[PDB]
């Protein structure tokens, strides 16, 4: 585009902000030794709202904390997967420890996406910015 550096600032936050609410998920979960889950709100886009917390019967009835949604237009996060909900446990693993990725796009095109993955053993971490995701999911 116009200005390849504004777009990857704008990609840089967003993936930050989905590592951010990941991190306290987890941080959570291992704090409070108990399961805390982490729930996309809308079409299973992780970047369009997010609440965290205590998860029942399919919902989050009493969120620790919220996340309005990234603030730039065309951005989505989508997991391979899938997944509207994880949940992390009391020793920093998910339930399942199924390996996930996310690809945080702009415009639906993989150009420049950004990939956070989280590990077996429950760890998340933003791709370097070499790496770009296989898909948008």
């Amino acid at each position: 585009g116009i200005d390849p550096f504004t777009e990857r600032n704008e990609l840089q936050s967003a993936a930050e902000e989905l590592n951010a609410m990941l991190q306290y998920a987890r941080s959570e979960a291992v704090s409070q030794r108990r399961a805390i889950s982490i729930q996309a709100l809308k079409d299973k886009d992780w970047g369009k709202g997010l609440s965290i917390g205590v998860l029942a019967s399919g919902s989050i009835a009493a969120p620790l904390r919220k996340h309005d949604g990234f603030r730039a237009a065309t951005l989505t996060a989508k997991e391979k997967s899938a997944v509207e909900h994880l949940t992390f446990t009391a020793n920093g693993t998910l339930v399942p420890p199924t390996e996930r990725t996310f690809a945080i796009c702009q415009n639906g095109k993989t150009d420049g996406g950004r990939v956070l993955s989280i590990s077996q053993a429950g760890r998340i971490q933003l791709e370097p910015s070499s790496k770009a995701p296989q898909s948008c999911y």
